[PDB]
């Protein structure tokens, strides 16, 4: 566990690494890089999970 980022930007992963490394993350750094890692896309279609940590968040939350 590190505030070491693990940023990238590639090519249309699709695949679980963000639902593997979405597990277990409650403080603010945490979530704030996480769903950063969001798409920004409109697709759910890859995993529709992850609901109640949005209904905690709020200003992330907000702007998310």
């Amino acid at each position: 566990i590190k505030d070491y980022p693990s940023n990238e930007d590639l090519h249309e992963r699709l695949e679980v690494f963000k639902a593997l490394t979405d597990n277990g993350r409650h403080i603010t750094y945490l979530e704030e890089e996480l769903a950063d890692f969001v798409l920004q896309w409109m697709d759910v279609g890859l995993s529709s999970e992850f609901l109640l940590v949005l209904v905690n968040l709020v200003k992330f939350n907000s702007c998310y």
